[PDB]
């Protein structure tokens, strides 16, 4: 749940949600 | 893992995304 979360937060400031 | 988590994921999906 820490990593998880972390490449989903990235992937919307990839493309800024 | 995250029902306060989610709050803010309707939140911003809602206002922000």
């Amino acid at each position: 749940c820490g990593a998880e979360a972390a490449k989903a937060h990235a992937k919307a400031a990839e493309a800024g949600c």
